[PDB]
């Protein structure tokens, strides 16, 4: 489990007038490389061949560190080539996974941004929901088995897309065999099934920064999902969808812009600041930067939480060349990625690196 | 009912150096604040304790003057505040409904930017329709009874949410009863049922500013609903939409950007034209400053204009940041909020305040 | 056919210091006039009146060449004004239609930016198809005729609106018949009928942009369609569809921006990649400028290709301020237009003028 | 003497994707950097102990190559870390002094922005003197003795500074005699001595760039000189001049910034024009970027030549910023260390680095 002191030992070592960004060419790296650059960082993008073409021809990466597979990432080899260059890594969904949640926890050897331990509060749905619920957060109901279904619910699978609706107890059953037989769920899934409300409403995906430097959350922007194959399938009119046999998938393929009524950021700041009041108690030092609240608003104006982050989140690349939200602090075009890149850049001039790395 | 020698006496008495503007912090105050700040003005905003963190944490207000509830930005007491700091008030939806309309027309002591007159031709059905109407604009059918009903048709409810669609007679008792006896509709507003054509098309909330120093309509920019539950419904597969007993609601949450097939822009511009031509005729002098026209485009290329606003629409927010069309003017982040300062900003430096200001 | 040395000889009689942008006043045209006084040009916009409002309020023409109808832009008196004002033509999806693409292509005796003979590649969908299927790009299942129907298919007839969706060969002749009944289609377009499989999935529009110059094929943003009735009707709960007698139309009205998911983005580079290379050997030069890959990503993670231009598209319009993507070269607010502009700014400096006009 | 293939094949082992830009700290580094910086580059800076403060208080370094003396720039091992930093560097009066002419002619092996042999046309004053006179420009008169003294005369020793003033024969050898004695000069200077005309009039050094990409010779600025103790001395009212014992040195310690009458610039674009086209001829492929005239500008408004460079002055320091002229090109503060990387930047994107490197 890497200290905090095996971490700041090794950045003692760093060349202090060199430090540069680093991260996984992926999930949101183009704004943190490029939010890196407009702060004046020099920037490293692990990448790959077939890979690397989004990153050579928006020109945001000034040193690029090849592997075969992105999986190579946890390999000592690159830990050596990332601190030689003094590199503080910017984590997000791809580099953990590609790197493993459990070899980012305590075999990772890179200053990181954030906080290191909190990664996997957001990876464990028991974690997550203590903390949701704890911060006294809105969220789904849950339901312990198929018999305690008694309106609509969405029923979640860490299968192979593992998703379908049900409005009655009967109904999990016949889906559940439906994806059976169709070779999408084996029965070890169908045990491990989560079923929660299904909750009727607009998605914001709200994009929050906590900045430890200033003791203060910030709202960034917001997106709304674009996933497939259901935002396709409740495209086609009703009557041909009756006459189809489809089930939805749920596939994350991109992301549009959005923004809140005005009348509801009351209630939006008061969700992070929930959340990060929280999250200093059960995981000290808590959320460090970008997190994420991604929330449906029922008809009734309460934004339900069905998920959330706790480092930066796919929808900030929606916003990469500013939006409303982020706008209102300077008038400027600011990414979530050079938002992270300013916190650090203060904090090395502030000689308070020690609020941001981990 | 407030004057406007009234009003321009009680402008004459202030210090002309030190002009700020003032909003209540809701609706669009953000980029009416931040719009002001980037045109050189201090800015005032009207808030309590609760709901000013995001006025605090966004840095838009250099001055806030808090109340116990919003209901009391009428009192005699805020309005002499407001004076002493020379604050010209940019009304929106919020801040008429928090103040209280005829409040508004004939308590309210303050400059307020816009025509006072014209924002109860946009709080009454029959004002707004008869404007609508005599402009030349398209507007939906209107049916006087629901034994009138021939096609498919949306009914509306001043109640409390007050929604439904019906294409037939019986449909319409049908879904009312439905309605009635859980407690959504009393007998008083199933009899006050607004019954329209439903038309079927995509959304465009057009935001236009006209300039009475300029004698020009301008068009700023556009976006499409983004309301609950009905965006979260319709996102449901229609098998299971079937077994469900859902009722549609359309509280608006949010907004979401959108741009017009080009082509289509002299019809957007000649709308924009005959609102303003029409109303300085009806309501001088007319449209002064942020209107929106809310249309939907059939698939005949057509667009129905189903609502109006005579002030500032909250889908302004959409593009806080600036948006495609207000770019174009000179190349800016361009919000409304902004270009309603500016507005301010000009007539003072031409000494024409007696244009824009009641 | 007109020759490139009967160009070329028509530009080396320009004067090389006074060198203007042109384009008809619709489609794409105010970013490509925006981009191209950003650039440093002075611009041309073919206009006509009743048409020409959107362009005189948005500022971005320094000349208009008034015509009776924009039918009359392919007479030779507007292409000696267009000649005698050393014009470079810049043309979209509306001039192509209006001027006619027979006259573009042996009787427009304008300088042209891009490749001429490559307009009718887009035209002809057996051109498409071809350049795509032999481009390696995924595309739609293709049926010869009703009798194949085997899944789920879209339906387009070029006749006057004219689509439908059928998931059975029955099912395609209850609807032909419909639509013939109804005054929509007759016999002749029910025998052109084009049936190909319906791709569910979520739409993404790519703008590429092919630099002659820099031998690089980039990416500047995308845009979901918004098209009416369909994107109407879908938005009437599944209830209500079925009470009303209804078909979907797909008539484009607006545009609204999205991103995609990143690690999809070489998938993205190598369609372009590919489009070009292969663009490149069945008609020389290739791809010159701007081109769109419309594209359906299917819950696979698979991007299909159901329409391509090979100029610059409509959705473009979503970014006229600059996107996402067109941000990250050098956090300016760039849009296609301003690229286009640019690429001819670059070409005349270089005197590689050859690269990029025909 | 460095061959331009033994160049270009050493360029050619470069990683492309990871061009930086390098030079030595001092002369005009501080916007070559910094203009590197923003035009995208990645930097390098070779510095020493005491004399690193300035580059990274202004953060325009992202690498720093540690020398223990600037003496050092010219050994193998520093050539090696530019090599393998993917370096072109950018010379300057500094560096070329530093390193050594002649080291730097033959010995030193790194990429090098400019046209490597004209460097040594600036240091060589019959060279110098050649290529002025060739290229039709105008230059101080020359004398062979001091007996051919005729006039007021400027006298230039390369010794210890060296200079004096002197309107007769007689004059000239007391003011020798007088230095000599005094330890300034010795009889081997005062052999060297080099007589002109002193030209009464006011100070242009004229900061040009030709690109080759453009073929274009461009202007970007102009300082004048100031100069100690001359600069110190003239600012003495003359009755106290008189009293005192004390010899005009012309040690450059800063720059001014100065604009040229309008009028006067096509005689300054026909002087850069000129000079290229001459020393096309004599040194090809001639002047690449940044050159210099310094000039003073008669009564008669004829600037006459003193003096020039073949690479950057370090009077383009006064306008790190951008200037005057250098604004006009696309109204942005453009410095010629920026100007310099464009051209950089340009020539790798189009494959034409071989018309600017050496
Ligand atoms: N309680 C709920 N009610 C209604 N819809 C829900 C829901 N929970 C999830 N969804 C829908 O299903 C999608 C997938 O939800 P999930 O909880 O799997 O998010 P996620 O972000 O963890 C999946 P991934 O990490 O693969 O993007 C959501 O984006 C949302 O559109
Ligand atoms: N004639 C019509 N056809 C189809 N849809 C309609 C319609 N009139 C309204 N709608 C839908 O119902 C929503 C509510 O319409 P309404 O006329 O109440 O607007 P509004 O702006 O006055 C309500 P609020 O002020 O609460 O936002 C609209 O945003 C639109 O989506
Ligand atoms: N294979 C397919 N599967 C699912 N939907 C499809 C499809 N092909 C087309 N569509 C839908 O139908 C619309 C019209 O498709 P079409 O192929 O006519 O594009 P287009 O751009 O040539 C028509 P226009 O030129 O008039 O805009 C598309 O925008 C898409 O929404
Ligand atoms: N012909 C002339 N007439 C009048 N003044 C002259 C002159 N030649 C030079 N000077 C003055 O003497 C100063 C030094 O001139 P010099 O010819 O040594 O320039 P330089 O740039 O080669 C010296 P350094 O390289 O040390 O700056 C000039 O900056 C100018 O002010
Ligand atoms: N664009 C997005 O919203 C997004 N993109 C990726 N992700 C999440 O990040 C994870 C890793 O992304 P990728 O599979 O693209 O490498 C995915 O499993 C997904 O949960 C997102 N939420
Ligand atoms: N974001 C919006 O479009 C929006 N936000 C608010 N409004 C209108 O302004 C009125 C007051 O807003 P609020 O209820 O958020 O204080 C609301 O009743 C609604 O009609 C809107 N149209
Ligand atoms: N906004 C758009 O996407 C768009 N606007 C126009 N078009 C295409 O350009 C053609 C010409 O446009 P217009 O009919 O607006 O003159 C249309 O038939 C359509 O295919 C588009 N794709
Ligand atoms: N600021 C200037 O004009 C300037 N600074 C330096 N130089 C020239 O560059 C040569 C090297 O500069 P330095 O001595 O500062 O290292 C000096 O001998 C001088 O001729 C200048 N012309
Ligand atoms: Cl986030
Ligand atoms: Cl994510
Ligand atoms: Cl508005
Ligand atoms: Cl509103
Ligand atoms: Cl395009
Ligand atoms: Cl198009
Ligand atoms: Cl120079
Ligand atoms: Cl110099």
């Amino acid at each position: 489990m890497i200290s905090k002191d095996e971490i700041l030992e090794i950045f003692d070592k760093y060349n202090k007038d060199e430090i540069t960004i680093a991260t996984l060419g992926s999930h949101t790296s183009l704004h943190i490389l490029k939010g890196a650059k407009l702060e004046g960082f020099s920037t490293v993008c692990i990448t790959m061949k077939g890979r690397d073409v989004p990153y050579k021809r928006f020109k945001v990466a000034d040193k690029f560190i090849y592997v075969d597979n992105f999986s190579d990432i946890k390999n000592e080899e690159i830990q050596e080539k990332l601190r030689e260059l003094n590199s503080i890594v910017v984590p997000h969904g791809s580099f953990i996974a590609y790197c493993g949640l459990d070899n980012v926890e305590n075999s990772f050897l890179v200053p990181m941004f954030g906080n290191r331990r909190i990664l996997r509060w957001e990876s464990e749905r028991s974690l997550e929901g203590k903390l949701l619920r704890e911060a006294g957060l809105r969220v789904p109901k849950k339901y312990e088995s198929p018999e305690d279904i008694d309106g609509t619910v969405i029923v979640k699978f860490p299968g192979a897309r593992g998703y379908f609706i049900a409005s009655s107890t009967e109904e999990f059953y016949k889906k559940a065999e439906d994806l059976k037989k169709r070779g999408i769920l084996t029965d070890e899934d169908i045990a491990n099934a989560h079923i929660e409300e299904y909750v009727v409403g607009t998605n914001f995906c709200i994009h929050y920064f906590y900045s430890p430097l200033k003791d203060e959350v910030e709202l960034l922007g917001m997106d709304k999902r674009y996933e497939s194959n259901i935002d396709g399938l409740v495209r086609i009119p009703a009557k041909d969808q009756l006459e189809m046999n489809i089930n939805p998938s749920y596939v994350i393929t991109g992301n549009i812009p959005v923004v809140i009524r005005e009348s509801l950021l009351p209630q939006v700041f008061e969700m992070g600041d929930k959340l990060v009041a929280k999250a200093k108690e059960l995981v000290p030092p808590g959320m460090i930067g970008p997190f994420c609240l991604q929330s449906l608003c029922n008809e009734n104006l309460e934004l339900v939480v069905f998920e959330m982050s706790a480092r930066v989140d796919g929808g900030t690349n929606s916003f990469m060349n500013g939006g409303p939200y982020s706008f209102l602090y300077n008038g400027e075009p600011l990414s979530m990625g050079q938002r992270i890149a300013r916190e650090i850049k203060m904090a090395l001039q502030l000689d308070m690196i020690d609020k941001i790395i981990s």
